[PDB]
């Protein structure tokens, strides 16, 4: 925040930066999964192991 | 890294590895909330410029 940068912005450019941000947050999910799926499967071959 | 990680987990016990397992999932989810959580304040300046006009 940002703002005072921001409230000097064109409607349409607000609203470009703000769909951008969706993608973004989806990335970062996404590799949150990806880093959980990192954890899962090592311990699922651990069981599988005995 | 991964193998250090393996064999970590392949001497405990089937009790603490379901144990574990379990405990991802929830995990996962409360990081996911935080994350969501920071994009609402992230999202919070654009709309109120959006709103000042």
């Amino acid at each position: 925040d940002d703002f005072d940068f921001l409230k000097n912005l064109s409607l349409e450019e607000l609203q470009m930066r703000l769909k951008a941000l969706d993608p973004m947050m989806e990335r970062e999910i996404e590799e949150l999964r990806q880093r959980y799926t990192a954890k899962r499967q090592p311990i699922l071959d651990a069981m599988d192991a005995k």
